């Protein structure tokens, strides 16, 4: 389904820059003019195409075209359009024979998408945007993936003669690292959905492909059977898509050139803890639960006293069968994925024992008391107590300890306590709270475990740099979580400006700027409106959190009044109080706020943290290990966005550093069917990949770049302070280059895509 928005922010990208040039100099009109227009029933008609192919009838002006519609199948009726709406078609090519966009005469925004379109469905998803690689999601499983394809990749000599692949970026990005001896990472971006995590998958199979049969298993083998139960308790089932990342992953690899992974860190960030509490309608909790709840052997089954799918309250009961997925198939792979990590049959017990417990807790029904003369006074249910002791042994706590942290608050004024009663609302908020802790540090912990056996010995000097973001997600509610992984995917898209549209732009103005016509990402009106400290909906929620009275609809006007005179920040037109537009680079995203503030402060704190630390179990002890209690009044430091924005903000900047490799992934249609291709969908990620710019700037733009020095050593011949930069302009007239294929920079010789091309014989 293609929303009337999605029609909308689609519609506002279309763009006419060349001129059809359609009439044969004489008249007549130029002998059949393939062409495009906006222009045509079958583009009102239809949603999923916005453009019809049009044969130029004879006889028509540059006023009014009679045109007669090829494709779509049209009536073969006639019809007049004014050339205003015709963009030029690339008439007579085969989309399969090269496999760059570059090459393409014309590159205008049917063009790329009629190019894109008779690859896709002729299933050459990957094509290359220069620098980017645009990689398409089919749905089916191609097989071009497969260790014969990889093989096919990294052996075979000639860079040229290798078609545009994941692999393409993955030997490019290996060579570079080994050759010039300079840390590579790899750029994964697109929709929640399009691809990141397969491509991830792919590239990290590439390399793990051996030539040689001597390098250690260990380090390799642990390392690529942690993605499988990374998954499990990282991803899970949503409207979007079935396996959706939940966590922001980042790779740094030593791989020995024989394609050998030696040494790497796992790091996961910002795991989505309202996951595990419920789940939206159609969506899903983390796969292990489901993965574990059915395929558990008959004693864990007893021994944890584990129930069914749907008599667990944390999960959905409706949505626990995944279209085309089978749990206990994944569950069985899971379980030898996490032997394979240095995990024992115990280690593995615990780890389902804590799961059990995390699901047991959140059994438990907590009911309001009129207690300690306290009243709405929390107190476990007589019946659910039983429950609740069972589910604290799972997890390896104390349960009466449990008791006394929920349903008791714990005051203190000078080197005094006071004690006092938790309410119903607020010790079902803890208990909550208690079941979001465990598990993010479970995985946390199990992340821990597997750097601990991964690392260098040493530190990381030169490594291999990947990144499986949580790409833009769109729905009805869209939460805190939601709008920090849309602030993510921002930061991932100027990450990406800054070095793609900037140290272009700069580079022209240092020496010879000949377009103001360049890039289109105003991504820093954005970024700032969310993350800017002290004026941004982020530093709003910041501050509204360390107030005494903040209100969601406290937060949201300060942001309505600050952020006002800002086009990025628009106020909700219905409902003010609570939803907010912030006009991304997929377009406009609404954000109902609404619990924002406890959302933005849902994380386990005090002298409850001290009850897990003193834990008989030690995987529990280390289960928080290194964790500063303070046992109070909550820190800028302890916020959970706060914390995102400094981790994304550092991590963010070792990659700047680190050598920029972009894979572009797209979503073409929201059904989750093969071959479908919806042109509004697909053209929105064309204008927030960058695609169809980094393109129109490389190929407009001049894409040669060197220096007189450089220059004039290719002619021998020649050799000089003033008088060599007049002695390249020389070679170049008598090569026959016209006077804009070549421009003479300061320092430099600037030649155009078609041009620094014909120097090279
Ligand atoms: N190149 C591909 N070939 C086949 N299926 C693919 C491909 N890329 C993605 N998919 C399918 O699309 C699904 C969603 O993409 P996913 O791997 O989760 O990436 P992301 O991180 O963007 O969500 C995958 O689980 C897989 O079924
Ligand atoms: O769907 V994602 O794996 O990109 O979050
Ligand atoms: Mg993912």
């Amino acid at each position: 389904a293609v929303t009337n928005e999605e029609i909308k922010t689609a519609s506002k990208i279309v763009r006419r820059v060349s001129n059809v040039e359609a009439f044969d100099k004489s008249g007549s009109v130029f002998k059949g003019y393939q062409i495009w227009t906006d222009i045509s029933p079958t583009i009102e008609n239809d949603p999923n195409i916005m453009f019809v192919k049009c044969v130029v009838q004879q006889g028509s002006k540059k006023e009014k075209l009679t045109v007669v519609q090829i494709d779509p199948p049209g009536t073969g009726t006639p019809y007049d359009i004014d050339p205003t709406h015709a963009w030029n078609c690339n008439s007579q090519v085969d989309p399969m024979s090269f496999g760059d966009i570059g090459l393409l005469n014309h590159t205008n925004i049917p063009c790329v998408l009629d190019f894109l379109k008779h690859r896709y469905l002729k299933n050459q998803i990957y094509t290359t945007a220069v620098p980017l690689i645009v990689a398409i999601n089919p749905y089916k499983d191609l097989g071009n993936t497969t260790n014969e394809w990889i093989r096919r990749y990294r052996d075979t000599a000639d860079h040229t003669k290798l078609p545009p692949h994941v692999f393409t970026c993955a030997r490019e990005a290996l060579s570079n690292l080994h050759g010039v001896n300079k840390s590579q990472t790899i750029i994964v971006s697109g929709e929640s959905g399009a691809g990141k995590t397969e491509a991830t998958k792919q590239i990290m199979r590439y390399f793990a492909s051996s030539k040689s049969g001597n390098m250690d298993l260990r380090i390799q083998t642990a390392i690529m059977a942690a993605n499988p139960v990374l998954e499990a308790f990282g991803n899970a089932k949503t409207i979007r898509n079935n396996n959706s990342s939940r966590f922001g992953r980042f790779m740094q690899l030593v791989i020995s050139h024989e394609g050998g992974i030696r040494y790497g860190s796992v790091v996961a960030f910002l795991l989505e803890k309202s996951r595990i509490i419920t789940q939206d309608d159609n969506e899903r909790s983390y796969h292990i639960f489901y993965q574990f709840l059915k395929g558990a052997n008959s004693t864990m089954k007893s021994k944890f006293g584990l129930k069914g799918v749907t008599e667990y309250k944390l999960l959905n009961p409706n949505s626990t069968e995944v279209s085309g997925v089978d749990d206990v198939k994944d569950f069985e792979e899971v379980i030898e994925s996490l032997k394979n990590m240095e995990l024992s049959e115990s280690d593995i017990e615990v780890i389902f024992s804590i799961v059990a417990g995390i699901l047991t807790l959140g059994n438990v029904r907590l009911i309001e008391k009129q207690e300690a003369g306290l009243s709405d006074a929390a107190a476990i249910m007589d019946e659910d107590m039983g429950v609740f002791n069972k589910a604290c042994e799972l997890m390896y706590l104390d349960p009466e300890l449990i008791k006394r942290e929920i349903l008791i608050k714990v005051t203190v004024a000078g080197g005094t306590k006071i004690e006092g009663r938790w309410n119903k609302n607020d010790a079902e908020v803890l208990k909550s709270s208690l079941c979001k802790a465990m598990y993010e540090k479970l995985f946390l912990w199990i992340i821990r475990h597997l750097n601990s056996r991964i690392e260098p010995e040493g530190g990381f000097k030169t490594f291999m740099g990947m990144l499986d973001i949580f790409g833009f997600e769109v729905f009805k509610n869209n939460s805190l979580e939601q709008l920090f992984i849309n602030i993510t995917n921002e930061m991932l898209q100027k990450n990406f400006v800054d070095i793609v549209f900037e140290r272009e732009s700069k580079l022209y103005k240092d020496e010879g700027i000949s377009t103001a016509e360049l890039k289109y990402t105003s991504n820093k009106e954005v970024i700032n409106v969310l993350c800017e400290k002290g004026k941004s909906v982020l530093s709003y929620l910041e501050d509204q959190c360390l107030a005494p009275g903040g209100t969601d609809e406290k937060f949201v006007s300060s942001c309505a009044t600050n952020l006002k005179e800002n086009n990025k920040f628009t106020p909700a037109k219905v409902a003010s109080n609570k939803n907010f537009i912030i006009q991304h680079t997929i377009g406009p995203i609404q954000y109902c706020a609404e619990s924002f503030l406890l959302k933005n402060k849902d994380v386990l704190r005090g002298d409850l943290v001290e009850v897990i630390k003193d834990s008989p179990n030690p995987i529990v002890q280390q289960l928080f290990e290194g964790q500063v209690i303070e046992k109070g009044k909550i820190a800028k430091g302890s916020l959970i966005g706060s914390q995102f924005l400094n981790q994304l903000t550092s991590l963010m900047n070792l990659i700047n550093s680190t050598e920029p490799h972009f894979i572009r992934c797209i979503k073409p249609n929201e059904n989750k069917k093969p071959l479908e291709w919806c042109e509004p969908k697909i053209l929105i990620q064309l204008h927030a990949l960058s695609i169809l710019e980094a393109l129109v700037l490389r190929q407009l733009g001049y894409s040669y770049r060197r220096t007189f020095e450089e220059f004039l050593y290719q002619y021998k011949f020649v050799d000089s302070s003033v008088e060599n930069q007049n002695k390249c302009v020389n070679i170049l007239k008598l090569s026959g280059l016209s006077e804009s294929m070549y421009k003479i920079g300061k320092s430099m010789v600037f030649l155009k895509q078609e041009g620094a091309k014909i120097l090279t014989k």
